[PDB]
């Protein structure tokens, strides 16, 4: 039947002072819920450990690194693995990972998918970095994800995660076709991941009544363009004053919403998902191999 | 000059002996009253001459070809043409082509831009052939698209239409964002079709209730993550006992919906079209060169 | 905190010689499966004993009678209060109920709420009947509610089930905004029930793209003006060679679709209710005391 | 003479300092181009000669009444007037009404309906007042409609605007169902109105993100369930440093959205209008008379 039960934890505010420590017992519960309500995976925000960081412009070094993860797991966050393992339930965590190769302080804004063992089965890292690099005045808060993170180097991959094959996405990926595609091209059945989305947007405010308009409509057609279910984890509220689009969602393969928050607090939501479901579209209307017309696509690729 | 009223002239049904003169009578009122009411550009259908034919399994090749047009204009279609020139209004029309280069036939679902002065400034081919290829039994009517015509061999392109850079799809194609992708790579402001979409699908029916709701989401996607305006002209009605979909519309480069025809006959709808307010979202959310990493999108290409 | 997690079981169809045994298994299966994912009630489909028998017109009223309840519950149905009372899970069954007062045989399409102790705390019987009176050939198929049930006579009631206000509304009940507000100026904090919608209208078929629109934006609105979660079985499917809508759903205060059904065949859905969550509307934007001008309403009451 | 085209002329901001003559320049462009494009009738916002200054706590009656017309119209709106007869389009215009009787003033947020011949032919005072009573320091702006207004003493009547019967309401009326019933139950063929609706709201700010869904739920549920066409017309944008909703819209007897603003600014849309498309639902699905049982909807007119 290849049946089993999605979960997505959506997180509230974190708050600048609030300790990982404290953030993982938000995250253990959540975890705990979704099991005993029958999931065999929880989807986590985008960068689940610590506030949204990019909102500021750091001038000390170290401050920044102390938002950046060196390990994975460390000490800190190892209870949430041991838990998942013991209640037999994955997991998509976001994270900032600082890693230090060749001489050079590497930093991205990651992802990574656990299985029902506690075993990190891969990772991503965000392909699409929106906002800017150098601190503007004009605006009431920052998104300096330019500035925090280089481009993911690991492309769109696609895990075979326990029974199911996932891909991941960072926020704002979730908004481009073309990293819903090459993972659909990859098989994945499920795709997820998490997002801080302010429902304000400084550049171009008079979209802001749309912002989950056009976090649902990005959900909802990637699903159905690729026959895939996917989740999406917001870690919403007022967060260091600025708000945080909620909606975190659970979508099926036709692009019909499932599951929907309605909180801006820590908030779990299940699904049950049926991986032969995502057939009705990509042996279909979507049969790729049928269809696609790969000669007419190459400007997409073109550098 | 970048303002300019969009209209999208949506068709009742089109009888199987339906002449093609009677057609271009009811094209020309939807044309005239599309201008009356300020627009200079309007939207046809698909195979906008004809009830739609492959809906049929054709034993006499001669009776097929009979609903291919050898010429663009004709004499009977040349009416519309020097209607649009007289009162400065172009149109997409859609119409089944038939090519005949030395003893051999080519067929096309095809698409044309003529601009306000009556003239074809460009064509587009259907790349994404939907349906099946051979006579299915059990069907209560069939969709060979794919024995009747060839895919295109065009590609996507984008032309200058008057002040505007418009890009055609047909039917099936707004389904899929590499189709609007490339176009949106190329710059166009305002990307255009037309379909036949029966709300009754036999291999998939369980999708029959979605069948508005995965049009509308596709066209609402593809104008968003491209920053276009786009419009889709629907043929709807009970046509040959079979009942074609309408809600035909015209949707802003946000994803939003700003008109739609509420009825299954002939319907004339229109908005008022800034083509600078593509760049709310080109020159920021999805500026292209600033954020997108081709060089992972390569499997998208791959034949 | 005054929470609680709502279940909606969905039918697929029901055969017209499909016993009501039979059903009952089915019944069990999803208030089984509901309790195992935490549930403490579920909602079930209007008339879920039997196919939707009004398509048809009888002319042996013993036949007519054979798809009536003359006991609830009667052996048949016994084991699901009793698995109700086993698993502490309530739940709404519909079903038509048949009794004999005063020389008069009483019909009614009629539901019923069963608390976690397995006992009916409340009963309703539908006030809007659709359809028709006399068999209409034109019909492909009848609806002939006003022929087999007669409006309710106990108006909209509001129980105390276990912990919550619960109201209920029988399928059609659902579109007439009287229905809903009698019950909200009652304090119901949830409003269910079920529904057996065919997707194609007979008398206006040219709405027949918009069932699901109809269905949901009714559930929608009625949730959010009354601040009422609310909850929507439907049996779907090709039930006797009518397609019924599926799309059952669960619904926050606010209006927002929080779980929805995205198969036509038996399926459960739950959601985590809150049932201060009520406050948010009830106590601000629609608090009724401090906003209401019934004298002005006069005329929604007149007969 | 069942057809007709319906305009609604948003606005963008009113300064507090912003004259009612340069008001009057912005309504008399919107009116003019309506006029331009077919229609014959062009829906105005709530208040729409002045800023809303319903934000503020006043504390001086001379400034609070220079916000008031005393007259109607006056010499400074007779220019609208004049040129809605000239071009034989009428309006529904909103403004802040204030009537002196014997020594008494009666302050009431009113709409009138003007028809194609410059004449008042209706009038209506918003009964169902948002907000609050007293200065509530914590709030970024105040809401003191009910300081400022009386509810209104008119009822929600219906009047015959030339061909059509129209049906006012203003604003937050629009999210109660009783206004628009006891229209519905007088005949309204169409229901319009305008409204001043701030995207953020200080007691529930939690439901921000829902300004529009709210805002567009209630204009398609009123409508649907009325069977009739309706419309409304917003002021937004940045007014006084509180962002007011945008999403003016047009919607169809059957609730579908036919036509929908997109920007923040004076902005003008059109549909075309058929009276008779009421009958699709008010002589069949919502056919009043054979389906409503007012005497089970008491509660609702009970004071
Ligand atoms: N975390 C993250 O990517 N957030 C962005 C929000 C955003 C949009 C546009 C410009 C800047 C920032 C998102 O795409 O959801
Ligand atoms: N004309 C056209 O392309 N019609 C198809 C409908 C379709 C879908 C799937 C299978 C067969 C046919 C469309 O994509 O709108
Ligand atoms: N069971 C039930 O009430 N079904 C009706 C479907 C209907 C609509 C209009 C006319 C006739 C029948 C419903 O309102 O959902
Ligand atoms: N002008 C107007 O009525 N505005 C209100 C917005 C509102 C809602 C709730 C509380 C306060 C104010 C509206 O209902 O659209």
């Amino acid at each position: 039947t290849r049946q089993m039960i999605l979960a997505v934890g959506q997180q509230g505010p974190i708050a600048r002072a609030e300790t990982r420590e404290q953030v993982v017992v938000r995250l253990l519960d959540m975890l705990t819920k979704a099991a005993s309500r029958g999931a065999n995976f929880i989807v986590f925000p985008e960068l689940a450990l610590t506030t949204f960081f990019p909102r500021w412009h750091f001038t000390d070094e170290a401050e920044l690194d102390s938002f950046y993860e060196t390990e994975m797991p460390g000490p800190v966050v190892r209870p949430l693995f041991e838990k998942a393992a013991e209640l037999g339930i994955g997991f998509n965590l976001g994270y900032a990972e600082l890693v230090v190769e060749g001489g050079v302080k590497r930093r991205f804004n990651t992802s990574i998918l656990v299985d029902k063992s506690g075993k990190i089965v891969g990772k991503y890292r965000k392909i699409h970095l929106p906002g800017h690099k150098e601190y503007e005045a004009y605006r009431p808060f920052q998104h300096l994800e330019k500035r925090y993170f280089e481009p993911g180097d690991l492309g769109f991959p696609v895990y075979d995660v326990d029974a199911a094959k996932m891909g991941m996405f960072i926020a704002n990926d979730r908004r481009w076709p073309e990293a819903w595609r090459v993972m659909g091209l990859r098989g994945a059945e499920i795709i997820c991941g998490g997002y801080n989305t302010p429902t304000h947007n400084p550049p171009v405010p008079q979209h802001d009544h749309l912002t989950s308009f056009h976090h649902l409509l990005s959900m909802q057609a990637g699903s159905y363009q690729n026959g895939a279910w996917s989740a999406a984890a917001g870690k919403a509220g007022m967060e260091e004053n600025c708000m945080l689009l909620g909606h975190s969602c659970i979508v099926a393969p036709t692009g019909e919403i499932v599951a929907l928050t309605t909180t801006l607090e820590d908030e779990v939501i299940t699904a049950a998902v049926d991986l032969d479901r995502c057939r009705e579209l990509r042996e279909h209307i979507f049969n790729f191999k049928q269809h696609r017309q790969p000669q007419h696509y190459g400007l997409i690729a073109e550098l």
